[PDB]
């Protein structure tokens, strides 16, 4: 009828393939701005500002910019600025400031304290003219557009997308621009998958391990953050690497397992460590043809190794919608 | 019959004395070459417990020193093998055993591609030491228990005098060579209030603002690794905005607070919690709602996490036995 039965959550997920759209497009001419401006430049090291969701943007960049550029990325503490006032030595860094609106105080007064010392300061906002757009040399809009859902999916994708394209032109990096320029269609396939045997899994046992290794570790710890924010559940994130060596046996808590792995140097790594969790009796899922006991998880690669991620995520989403929608949880 | 978690406790303050008594030479050494070479920044490269020794020790570095200190993940070198631009940076690697080969490969890599690599490990013939341009030993000593609290109080001992010696620093110097005498003061305590509070509501979440964020992290670790039971830290400028409501939990808040600018507002935000009707517990005498946990200071800021982990490992050990959990 015409009562709209459509989650705010879902909404904005089949909008993540329009707004990446809307971000190449009309965000192109500030990124290669500022490629061009750091090509001159030419920063030794980078520093990066963020809480929450964007910092887990933040890692994803970290591992994007050692892998393109060598360049070592030191996540900066807000407290240094905040409450210690320190003076840091950032002559030829980028500081690179990742925020949804721009408004933290803590994240401002980093972001401003960076330049202060030395940083040339870029921020990645959905509001350009925020705070943190004030404090920074150069503004970078994500272009996520309003998010009414506090999974705020675009906001990540679009924070994302908007620091591999600066990456990549600062890289002069072909195959990653050709897969930037194909995301959207990448991301509307992924969006289309939302995994109904994991969905049963959580159901039966509602707890969720996801894990990562490498670049993917950054989307698996934005996926048990996001877990618990819209269905109000436990979840945990691990490098595959360490998964087998922490505090608590994975095995024996009897929950779910998702490794997420990317068509890069890491996916066979993933894939073996989510088939050794598989054959001591766990229920285990990854995204990757590569595994030979865990279950495969429906995927869809980008074309670049620094890319793929954002699909996976994506699929993530969507099957966190579903698992909430079909059990009457309304993340929002 | 004292465990053996206890034991490794009351070895603490002896196994800091070794430190400081055959450790000083080559932390001088390296600290030394430091001081001249002037590395623009510093690269870190640990895991698990040894990972939270460094964040304590890229909090002392930014702080005592202005120098950025970035994480390295190891696969960036284990399974990348990447090319970095450490031209004159300081890599420094922490790990009791110096085994892992992720933590050995990402050091070899740090140097092969600029880094001066100082190894703080346990075993000086370790395949770690071998890969660095400096080992100094931490002079923890054996492991009696799976918390491995001498491996965590030394590793940052080891670090904070690096850094001391570096920087000059004359207050940091004086605090560290006291610390045997803190430690042990520190080590009597162990917080029977919390303990019922944990009992009651077994799992716990830790607190840390700024520097003592280090101490919280492994606080979190060694509660879950010791008890078997689940625990968290939180910033406590995050903890009021993280997915899940903290007080809705009903689970005890420990606020971990050093004698630094963060003292006061970790203490508000305890405060704020606490009047919403958690129970909240934190290391400092500034707090007027949650209560006041008994703490030694240390002579200095940078030191004062030390004596509360300390403390902390002490009230986890008297919880466990109490309760008939053996965690070795
Ligand atoms: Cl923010
Ligand atoms: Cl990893
Ligand atoms: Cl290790
Ligand atoms: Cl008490
Ligand atoms: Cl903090």
């Amino acid at each position: 009828g015409m009562t709209q039965h459509i989650t705010r959550m879902r909404r904005e997920i089949d909008e993540i393939p329009e707004a990446v759209q809307r971000l190449l497009d009309h965000g192109a001419q500030d990124v290669a701005r500022v490629a061009a401006v750091l090509r001159l430049r030419d920063p030794s090291f980078v520093a990066t500002v963020a809480r929450g969701s964007s910092d887990h943007v933040c890692t994803y960049l970290s591992y994007a910019a050692e892998l393109l550029l060598g360049l070592p990325v030191a996540s900066l503490g807000p407290s240094v600025a905040s409450v210690y006032d320190a003076r840091l030595r950032l002559d030829r860094a980028l500081c690179l400031a990742v925020s949804q609106s721009g408004k933290s105080p803590d994240i401002v007064a980093m972001t401003r304290n960076a330049g202060r010392d030395g940083a040339l300061c870029v921020a990645l906002t959905n509001d350009a003219a925020s705070p943190l757009a004030g404090v920074s040399a150069h503004t970078i809009d994500i272009h996520a557009g309003p998010e009414l859902s506090v999974a705020a999916t675009k906001t990540f994708v679009t924070s994302a997308v908007a620091g591999l394209m600066l990456l990549a032109d600062w890289a002069e990096d072909d195959g990653l621009r050709a897969a930037l320029g194909n995301l959207p269609e990448t991301l509307a396939a992924a969006s289309r998958i939302d995994w109904p045997e994991m969905r049963v899994a959580i159901g039966a046992r509602p707890s969720l391990f996801t894990l990562g290794r490498g670049t993917s570790l950054a989307v698996s710890n934005e996926a048990a953050l996001k877990f618990k924010e819209t269905c109000q559940l436990h979840a945990e994130s691990y490098s595959s690497a360490e998964v087998l060596h922490g505090p608590v046996s994975i095995v024996e808590e009897g929950f779910p397992v998702l490794g997420f792995a990317a068509g890069d140097a890491a996916e066979a790594p993933l894939a073996e460590i989510a088939d050794q969790i598989a054959a001591k009796g766990a229920t285990v899922f990854a995204t990757t043809g590569r595994v030979t006991r865990a279950r495969v998880l429906e995927h869809v690669r980008s074309g670049h190794a620094l890319t793929d991620p954002l699909s996976l995520i994506v699929s993530f989403y969507s099957m966190v919608e579903a698992f909430a929608s079909e059990r009457g949880i309304d993340p929002d």
